[PDB]
């Protein structure tokens, strides 16, 4: 389940540890993982994402099958490096699932584009020889109602129905309801002047339905082909939510309803080879995604507010095209060794007509961007060649080189070569070491010149006056040199492991912070506003520690740690850091097999401190209550699965046991009328109690 840089979520663990809705839950208490923003800003701060080494959530690439998920590039991407949006972990229902594969750094970067945190991969249940199926239940119930319950429903279905056809279909029917609109009342951070009454937000509530269908296909004795689609819709339940936490009156008029849908669509076609020579696989996946959300502001503190002139919903729509072969070479050539060799292809199409349609009229004209009617269209394609050689060098030890090439059709030619070393020092002992550059292709909305914000002065980077930030074409990918040695000890289910990783981030891609030219005309006192542009930053780090520790304790017990110790996370222009983390996480399970039919087990994660940021957008050094910290806590749980037979199980549990709780203040730093919050940008759910149920043959 652990090793140096590496681990496996299996469905067993994933039914002793139940995650409400979204899979982020489990797959958070990895080594190496967080759950956070992607900039320091704290906006969006309830929509936090699955983090590998504190190099944000852009940078964890997600699949499902091996299958790339691109469905939150279709959310507006704002100033601050944040989107609104729920993150790709919630498309496949956590009881159709069999395995979750995190692979974090060095081993990850020959997957390219997007993994230079690292990937996860989940992986569906499949058909077998026979015909299987389930019917699974969970429900939970908070001890305050303010906070949002979760409800869900899902179904599989799989076999054979001639001997060399397959079908495997499920369904899914999910519910969390946001958190009531005044949850953080009280604790809200302070607001006077036009922002007095104002909330910052607690958890949105989302409504899934999921629904997946695959033939497998088996033509002759060696080759299988198989076709999926998939259909899945989100509708969110809005509990006041902002970029700034400000508010208006469109803003209450939506409490408790759906203000964004997305709608992710999947077709795929995948034929799988295995003949003489060793191994083929090569596939076409299509995911179209529409998001269609209420029209939001673009400038200041309007950006990421509903905008009550431009009401009513508009479309997104991103069509993501994805094709990928490969094949897999033995070669006994002295050296026992495995040689794999691949193309892929991508095409990202993204139609987005709100984002493009911020306007001059008052900061002033900028020569080549036409302040109406500019192109709602952007699209990028990467085209990839790679090879693996996994060398045997004797008994226990690997040596595996790759190199990855791929070219990006606007900023052209990227090279992430790779190494990956393992080492039997004993048969107990084994040395691991990576070292890899990874590949960031700048997203859509950082390189397009048609993409716009602007602000009076608040949000604008060593002034005070009006500011526009735009798009830029002749960025540079984001690179990274990942890092990491580890050792571990393993024999006899005890396990003992510590890894050190550092990341030198190169380029990482953030809104700029000198004016490259000033406008021209315009009103008033923002007339002649400068101009800005998202800029590669030469330098960034992170660096810090995965530990993991299992011990069996007798047979029918045992203790589980899984350790991250964050040291680093420095942006090296500025100084502040890159995302905010606690500086440590340690989740620890206790598993009893109290009978052959009864298995319980309890489970704590200790939370180390937080900081917040210390510059503001100007650059300067924040005060008051936007230096608040979040001290050390933890949560602990208890819950258990009582077997009636091999048809039907049942769960029940308490998650937070002894209720700590806490609450959105706000965003990290100050504006005008609203105080900062710090690091208090996320909600804690209380004491929640669940049960659940699964019938399967
Ligand atoms: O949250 C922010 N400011 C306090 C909320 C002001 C909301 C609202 N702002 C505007 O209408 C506005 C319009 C155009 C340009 C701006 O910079 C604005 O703040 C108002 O005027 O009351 C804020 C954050 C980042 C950047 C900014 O320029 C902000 O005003
Ligand atoms: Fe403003």
């Amino acid at each position: 389940k652990q090793a140096p840089g590496v681990s496996i979520i299996t469905a067993e663990d994933i039914a002793k540890r139940p995650p409400s809705n979204d899979l982020s839950q489990i797959i958070r208490t990895m080594p190496g993982v967080n759950l956070t923003g992607n900039s320091s800003s704290g906006q969006r701060g309830n929509n936090r994402q699955i983090d590998i080494r504190g190099m944000g959530p852009e940078n964890t690439l997600i699949l499902v099958d091996g299958k790339p998920v691109s469905s939150r590039n279709s959310v507006r991407y704002g100033w601050r490096g944040e989107r609104d949006s729920r993150g790709d972990t919630n498309w496949v229902p956590a009881d159709q699932v069999e395995r979750i594969e995190v692979i974090r750094g060095p081993a990850a970067a020959r997957y390219g584009n997007g993994a230079a945190g690292g990937v996860v991969n989940i992986i569906t249940k499949q058909a077998g020889a026979e015909t299987h199926g389930n019917l699974s239940v969970y429900s939970n119930f908070p001890q305050h109602k303010a906070e949002g319950a979760s409800e869900r429903m899902s179904f599989g279905l799989n076999g054979p129905l001639t001997e060399n056809l397959s079908y495997r279909v499920y369904g899914n029917i999910a519910k969390t309801d946001s958190d009531d609109w005044d949850i953080n009342a009280g604790h809200e951070s302070n607001r006077t002047g036009k922002q007095a009454g104002t909330l910052p937000a607690g958890r949105e509530g989302v409504r899934n339905k999921d629904i997946d269908g695959l033939l497998s296909w088996r033509l002759t004795p060696e080759q299988t082909l198989e076709f999926e689609a998939g259909f899945s819709r989100q509708g969110n339940i809005y509990t006041g939510d902002t970029q700034n936490t400000n508010s208006n009156n469109y803003v209450k008029q939506m409490l408790g309803h759906e203000t964004n849908r997305m709608y992710r669509e999947t077709y795929s076609v995948t034929h799988r080879g295995e003949w003489d020579f060793g191994s083929s696989l090569a596939y076409l996946q299509y995911e179209k995604t529409r998001n269609s959300r209420i029209n939001e502001g673009l400038a200041g503190g309007t950006e990421g507010i509903f905008d009550p002139n431009n009401a009513g919903f508009y479309t997104a729509t991103l069509r993501d095209l994805t094709a990928h072969g490969e094949v897999n070479l033995p070669l006994h050539l002295g050296y026992e060794q495995t040689l794999t060799l691949g193309s892929e292809w991508t095409e990202q199409k993204l139609d987005d007509p709100s984002s493009n349609t911020q306007n001059t009229e008052e900061g002033g004209s900028i020569p080549g961007l036409a302040g109406k009617n500019r192109s709602s269209s952007s699209s990028a394609r990467i085209f990839s060649l790679f090879a693996e050689d996994n060398i045997e060098l004797m008994p226990g030890t690997m040596l595996t080189p790759g190199l990855r090439w791929d070219h990006h059709d606007i900023v052209g030619d990227n090279w992430s070569p790779s190494l990956n070393l393992s080492h039997a020092l004993t048969e107990r002992v084994t040395l691991k070491a990576g070292i890899a550059r990874a590949y960031k292709a700048p997203n859509l909305y950082q390189l397009n010149p048609d993409y716009l914000l602007y602000s009076r002065g608040q949000g604008c980077y060593g002034q005070s006056t009006s500011c526009y930030l735009r798009g830029n074409d002749g960025l540079k990918a984001e690179t990274s040199v990942n890092k990491e040695l580890g050792i571990e000890y393993s024999h006899d289910g005890l396990v003992a492991g510590l890894t050190y990783f550092r990341n030198d981030y190169k380029n990482k891609i953030e809104s700029g912070l000198s004016p490259v030219d000033h406008a021209s005309g315009g009103k008033g006192d923002y007339a002649n506003a400068a101009i800005y542009q998202w800029e590669n930053v030469p330098k960034a780090v992170v660096e810090g520690l995965e530990g993991t520790l299992t011990l069996p304790l007798a047979d029918g017990l045992k203790w589980s740690n899984n350790l991250t110790y964050m040291l680093q996370s420095k942006n090296k222009e500025t100084g502040d850091v890159l995302s905010v983390t606690p500086r440590y996480t340690l989740n620890s399970m206790l598993d009893w097999q109290a009978t052959d039919d009864l298995s319980l087990q309890a489970t704590v994660t200790w939370y180390g401190k937080q900081k917040p940021k210390k510059y503001d957008y100007h650059g300067d050094r924040v005060t008051g209550s936007a230096n608040d910290q979040l001290s050390p806590y933890a949560i602990a749980g208890l819950g258990g699965t009582y077997r009636l037979s091999k048809n039907l199980s049942l769960g029940a549990g308490v998650d937070n046991l002894f209720d700590k709780r806490l609450f959105r203040a706000g965003n990290a730093q100050g504006v005008v009328g609203i105080d900062g919050a710090g690091a208090a940008t996320y909600n804690e759910p209380g004491r929640t109690f669940y049960t659940s149920l699964t019938a399967s043959f």
